[PDB]
């Protein structure tokens, strides 16, 4: 027999999924694949595994369902917390419940209900595709559309098909597999209507959760300093409004730690109270890297966007086209004071497990609970008693810049769907309030309706590399929920081959696996991997960071000081002396960063970035102004170098003991001559498919050229280019801003280019990196 406590079984009957047990189990008995949709707090994660367990799934001599019940989460916080909750709810059967969030954790013997991440199950499928240890797999939180979730759903479609075939043949020897996909929303047509996933559409069950009304309060304007605004709003809620918990939505650990410290200092418990160490978080993050667990966007610090208040405000100035703050008309109730202690706790994915469990316990009497969380608390779990939500409206998400191939992880607006999901957390126990730290205008105009599936926010070569690191062989025909185009997939496989991440039979190499460990686009990952020779790693880190952020050099044409037009075509129609003096100082400044190498634009980049570390704080602006630099880009490059250094150091160890890096660690020696030649080979490894040979070499005497041709007129041809019936439609040229223009000597024979550019219609121009010998 199974025996739960009175508290437990009475909590369960309130949950809307509990009431639909009948329809759910009926569908599961009649169908191998079932989709269940229900809002957060419905009881999906806690109750469906219990339904299966009570039905005999995993029972030690079940004739049809002896395998475990596996349930995946895209979020490891949810995996662990919801495992602990289900173990509690199973009473004297709770020992059957375990979890696994690390690759090399080996789970308990008697575990029959197993919570794990996405990536854990993907890895188990490498050793047993059929997942024979499992009677049922629940893919949870699918509406988040993380890349591993999409991949797992495709993999499981094949697995369930195969298990059904084998079970049809011999049911004593091969058991069926029940696949259940669970979603917070109805947006499941990429699963339910996808015929390559499910030839026969699975049933879609809807659970009708009862959410109390939540009053939505927009701020009048949208503050740039959202952490200060959230602190301010949280204090006002706490001091004026009746009992109930506060959930604050920030974007990452650093912000959360700082905000929790401010709140504890503002509303402490009495001096040397026991509670002022139940709140202590002596370890800000667990030792974690990509070798042991699947990094989530939230965990990765690699941001390339300039933060800038002026740019922010001008981007949203339409809100200035149209008195008290709304949502503060309720008052304190008896036994409350404006200065009650705040039982404030952090909640983010890097948080140690024992600390992350504190958020479900009741606050001590006479205090108010405040959870400062990332969007882990948006749909993946529920904090009891939340009456007030404070929404920064933002999150850290993966982004892919199509124009330059840079993958990064950036703070930006969430979708409207996500904002509404955040608000809803204030409506689980009773009517509540959500305080959005942004205007109704900004919400309307700049919050996208729906967030893009992560597969659409990735370099396709990253998608392919991840699947290949999971030993998924057939990429082209893989049943994606949202498939990339076959052409892009083929090109991505070929790129990974040029990078040596896939071999000639399209299988991952050892260097491929190492690259798959990095959160960067594979060209950059490759350059960092081959870089640990002759103390060259820091130079490559500087170069990758500069390329990721962008060109900090303001050029003559942007300064409006060019003597000759950018383009030679003769179309369209104080200041002079000053312009000539500006040109003088500009070419001097440029030359000052061109001393490491005479042919290589990438090394003038390295040069400014290196010089930047010797310019003390009070010189930055003078430095910037004197050198026509984009100071915000330079500062961002400093920050990114430090982030990337942390990423590498965290990867060297198995357990992360990487130390905070300080600005003084970036001080570089200027590279030696052989160091420079080597850097050129490393960069070339990242861009092997981008070499351009002077047309006069491949074809001498068959094409025009003269003694005094402008350098910018000297034709190059990318070796991998598609020769056309009329050839010259395919040549490319050196840009007039490059270092090469100051040669006079003839330009190199083999040049390495970052990319080619066609806007600016004279001719296709090269964005040059360096020469190849
Ligand atoms: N320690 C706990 N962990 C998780 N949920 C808890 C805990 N204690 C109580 N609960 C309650 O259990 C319910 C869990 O619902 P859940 O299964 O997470 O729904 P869904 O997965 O559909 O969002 C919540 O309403 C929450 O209030
Ligand atoms: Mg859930």
């Amino acid at each position: 027999d199974l025996s739960r406590s009175d508290e437990i079984q009475k909590a369960r009957i309130q949950l809307p999924v509990f009431g639909e047990e009948h329809k759910i189990m009926e569908a599961i008995h009649h169908n191998d694949v079932v989709i269940i949709c229900g809002e957060t707090g419905s009881g999906k994660t806690t109750q469906v595994p219990q339904f299966l367990y009570e039905a005999g799934f995993g029972a030690e001599d079940s004739p049809d369902y002896p395998g475990m019940v596996g349930i995946t989460q895209p979020r490891r916080v949810a995996a662990v917390s919801m495992a602990e909750r289900v173990a509690n709810e199973l009473g004297d059967h709770g020992h059957k419940v375990g979890y696994q969030i690390r690759f090399d954790s080996t789970a308990k013997e008697d575990t029959k209900v197993k919570f794990m991440t996405d990536g854990v199950l993907l890895r188990e499928m490498m050793h047993d595709f059929k997942l024979t240890k499992y009677s049922s797999i629940i893919i949870d939180e699918a509406h988040e559309r993380n890349i591993n979730t999409d991949i797992l759903i495709g993999m499981l479609s094949r697995c369930v098909r195969l298990r059904a075939k084998l079970h049809k043949e011999n049911p004593i020897e091969h058991k069926k597999l029940k696949l259940i996909i669970m979603s917070a929303t109805l947006r499941v047509s990429d699963f339910s209507e996808n015929k390559t996933l499910f030839p026969i559409a699975p049933p879609v069950l809807q659970v009708d959760a009862r959410q109390f009304p939540v009053s939505i309060h927009f701020n009048r304007r949208t503050a740039f300093n959202y952490t200060d605004e959230a602190f301010r709003k949280t204090c006002k809620i706490h001091q004026k409004l009746p009992p109930g918990a506060i959930l604050v939505f920030l974007t990452g650990q650093q912000e959360i730690t700082h905000m929790v410290k401010r709140l504890r200092k503002e509303f402490p418990f009495k001096k040397n109270s026991k509670y002022n160490k139940d709140l202590e978080t002596p370890v800000s993050k667990m030792g974690i890297n990509s070798k042991t667990t699947d990094l989530e966007a939230e965990d990765i610090d690699f941001s390339v966007q300039v933060i800038d208040q002026d740019k922010f405000k001008s981007a949203i100035r339409y809100e200035e086209d149209e008195e008290e703050e709304e949502g503060f008309e309720e008052v304190l109730t008896e036994g409350q004071t404006a200065n009650d202690p705040l039982y404030v706790l952090p909640l983010y994915s890097l948080l140690p497990t024992k600390e992350q469990m504190r958020v479900f316990q009741k606050p001590p009497q006479g205090s108010r609970l405040c959870i400062v969380a990332t969007n882990v608390a948006e749909t993946s779990l529920t904090i009891p008693g939340v009456r007030y939500v404070v929404d920064s409206g933002r999150s850290k998400e993966r982004k892919y810049n199509e124009s330059n191939g840079v993958q990064s992880f950036e703070v930006g607006w969430v979708s409207k769907a996500s904002a509404n999901q955040r608000s809803g957390r204030a409506g689980r126990t009773g009517p509540g309030h959500c305080y959005r730290l942004y205007s109704s205008a900004v919400f309307e105009h700049d919050f996208e309706q729906f967030s893009k599936p992560e597969i659409l926010r990735m370099p396709v070569e990253s998608i392919v590399l991840q699947m290949k690191s999971m030993a998924i062989h057939n990429i082209i025909n893989f049943p994606f929920p949202t498939p990339p185009d076959r052409v892009a997939l083929s090109k991505a496989i070929q790129l990974l081959q040029y990078l040596g991440a896939l071999d000639n039979k399209e299988m991952i190499t050892e260097d491929g696996k190492k690259m798959s460990l990095f959160p960067l686009s594979p060209r950059f990952s490759k350059m960092l991997l081959v870089s640990d020779e002759k103390a060259c790693l820091p130079y490559i880190v500087a170069i990758v960071s500069a390329l990721s952020v962008g060109d900090p050099f303001i050029n003559e044409f942007e300064l409006g000081i060019n003597e000759i037009s950018r383009k030679p075509n003769p179309d369209e129609n104080m200041d002079p002396e000053l312009k000539k003096e500006l040109r003088s100082k500009f070419y001097k400044s440029r030359s000052q960063f061109s001393k490491l190498d005479k042919f290589s634009d990438v090394f003038r980049l390295l040069s400014v970035v290196s010089a930047m570390d010797y310019v003390p704080k009070e010189q930055k602006e003078i430095f910037m102004k004197k050198n026509f630099l984009r100071g915000k880009l330079m500062e961002e490059i400093v920050k990114l170098r430090k982030q990337l250094m942390y990423i590498i150091k965290s990867n060297t160890s198995k357990e992360n003991i990487a130390v905070v890096i300080r600005n003084e660690d970036l001080k570089s020696d200027i590279p030696s001559v052989i160091q420079i030649k080597l850097l050129k080979q490393m960069i070339c490894a990242g861009f092997v498919d981008h070499v351009a040979v002077r047309a006069d070499v491949l074809f001498p005497d068959d094409a025009k050229i003269t003694n005094r041709t402008s350098i910018i007129n000297i034709p190059y041809i990318p070796v991998l280019a598609t020769r056309t019936p009329n050839i010259e439609d395919c040549f490319v040229y050196i840009h007039p801003t490059s270092i090469l223009n100051n040669l006079g000597e003839m330009p190199p024979k083999y040049m390495l280019y970052y990319s080619l550019h066609l806007g600016g219609n004279n001719k296709t121009r090269m964005n040059t990196l360096c020469d190849i010998a």
